[PDB]
């Protein structure tokens, strides 16, 4: 009862009557497959589940007094891939062949995650200097080569698919580097503040990319050709 | 020497002659394919180590001088996954495209064991009681998606391959059922009781699921028609 | 400022260039496809971090005033796995079926690590011995499974292909059966001595078998038929 929250616990709230949503619209969708709504579906469910979590400050451990945001990261473990594979299928109306490629956007992730989790479990306020580096490093080395695949000279086999990749990618950017921006300042990222209002940044952020993220789809493909299975 | 067991030793013991039990019999198998007994081999290896520790009191740490069971969801995070996987193999004899409906199976499960590791975790009394309700909850709306699949009208297709799904989801709601049940009593399930008869059930029912498992689906499929690769 | 590295810091430094020297060295190959380069691109970016953080002594947790390597089984959870993934396309040059052999390794491979984050983590000095013949054991069961693939009645199938996975395997070999002989003596292996020496062995060993194994496929495959997509 000295601390209670209502952020995280409205958070689930929307997040479950969202993929309730997906069951009674089913029925009929607006010209784009289930499969979009199907991993849009898992993003929330999961996510949910560990944001009324927070609400109860559940998942948390006090390690030499100080309180790690492991539900954090532990969410950013498993959401953000799931994010990334989602684009993936945007793209990809369908399959044929194993493609490699999906490989090293699922990798790269791995890595990315891996900065996030351990930049937290700063030791040291030297040790946290360092690690903070790497982590923009390797978005950098990630942001070229992810720049990649919209070919300039490929712009002369579909101009249509390169536009639907070229708008995704857009606010995709955006969101990524959202994230390292406000870090720069604040808790675990050089800045001894109070943890409220840092825990209601980290919090409005992901929500306005996971809203965000669903109608962006919707008018990114605008298609009206449907196709059953 | 004052807290030794042997009921977790002879559990690793009867899984190890298990899948050596079908390294012998794989000159022919009781007219299921080696597919069968390929998944269900490798759930008690695996599991088998596990269980052996928990006899030397291993995998598990002390904190605030209370005991926590961090090995016992662990193996419900690698074992149960591909008790389900398996389900998917019985019911799919031979796979021509990949379909999408396995990781929506793979993901909720995910979701499932999320609840398990930290029903444990329980930092306080009052805590436990949420994220308590928040694991059935959570399998309420898995068994009625789970139970969707054998739809009624698709009963115009094939009588015997739905048939051969009712009997398995049949048993295997009793057992994913099983365990939330028990947990209604003892430890992480408000109930104040010794340790000794809360390993001895929480052990006795993975087992009574493990062989029980096996057995099923030999009865389940009953084919006499093999095919090589 | 009194416990520095610089063996790990350097560790890094080689791995970073090498996912580059594929970068610039793309234009084209030594003869072998990039899906060679690919897998050892992603090992060495990960493992960088890893290393890297290893010198500024971060990752690992004081339990109990002692020292444990969390971070050092870390990156043989997701690496050394990934080592086998390499020779399965070392051997199949293109898929067209789904294999279920590559599943058996995948597995049989979690289980190993299961014992190698476990040997780190023994609460006792009596324990210590009782996990470690545990996994030495599995490693004895698996080395039979792994050297059945080439058996000597297929062997009239192809004799090229057999050489192939015939030289790859004998150096496989002498690094898998490499740690579990020198866990014989050291920390967690039976053995109290100063962790410079042991830290400073299980560095320089997956050095050996990290660039040992990339110019080793190069002399194992050594063909001249290049395809594109």
């Amino acid at each position: 009862m000295n601390l209670e929250s209502l952020l995280h616990w409205i958070y689930v709230a929307g997040m479950t009557i969202g993929a309730l949503h997906f069951w009674s619209l089913s029925r009929n969708p607006r010209g784009v497959p289930q499969y979009e709504y199907l991993v849009a579906m898992f993003i929330p469910i999961w996510s949910g589940l560990a944001y009324m979590a927070m609400a109860i400050d559940q998942g948390k451990v006090e390690a030499a007094g100080q309180i790690a945001h492991y539900a954090r990261y532990i969410d950013w473990m498993v959401t953000t891939p799931l994010l990334l594979l989602s684009l993936s299928w945007t793209a990809m109306q369908f399959i044929k062949k194993d493609w490699t490629l999906i490989g090293f956007l699922m990798s790269t992730q791995i890595v990315v995650i891996t900065s996030g989790l351990i930049a937290d479990l700063s030791e040291r306020d030297w040790v946290r200097y360092l690690w903070y580096i790497c982590g923009v490093c390797a978005f950098l080395i990630i942001l070229w080569g992810i720049w990649n695949p919209l070919r300039a000279k490929t712009r002369t086999q579909s101009s249509e698919l390169a536009n639907l990749y070229d708008k995704l990618v857009t606010y995709f950017t955006v969101l990524w580097i959202g994230y390292p921006i406000v870090w720069i300042i604040g808790p675990s990222g050089f800045g001894w503040i109070n943890q409220t209002i840092d825990t209601f940044l980290f919090c409005l952020l992901p929500f306005f990319s996971k809203v965000g993220f669903s109608f962006l789809d919707l008018h990114g493909l605008r298609n009206l050709n449907d196709s059953r299975q």
